[PDB]
């Protein structure tokens, strides 16, 4: 199996930033498309990146604040965070599309355990 190791979650204030990472191991043939998904509600897409670094985002609003990049190690840089960005973030892999990507979860067969991201309003935030 492809194995996915997530890191970089935490608790921040609204307007803050976090950088998630996902490291894929167990890749023996096709390098995977790596995607980030989140679930606060149903699971939803965020962004995906193909084996050569080309990215696709769920919406323009998301693309304006988050950036996905690839070194099989992928980063999701999250800026200008909204309270509503609070969720468990999951990385996922698709090795059945030649290394290329779709944004939808039904193309992904390997899932990380999830990493919690908590974004608090100014009134609620404590270090």
């Amino acid at each position: 199996d492809v194995q996915l190791q997530e890191s970089g979650g935490g608790s921040v204030q609204a307007g803050g930033s976090l950088r998630l990472s996902c490291v894929a191991s167990g890749v023996t043939s096709t390098r995977p498309c790596i995607g980030w998904f989140r679930q606060a509600k149903e699971r939803e897409g965020v962004a995906v990146v193909n084996f050569r670094g080309d990215s696709t985002y769920i919406t323009d609003s998301v693309k304006g604040r988050f950036t996905i990049s690839r070194d099989d190690t992928v980063y999701l840089q999250m800026n200008s965070l909204k309270p509503e960005d609070t969720a468990t973030y999951y990385c996922a892999a698709d090795v059945n599309r030649g290394g290329f990507c779709y944004i939808e979860d039904w193309y992904f067969s390997y899932w990380g355990q999830g990493t919690q991201v908590t974004v608090s309003s100014a009134a609620a935030h404590h270090h």
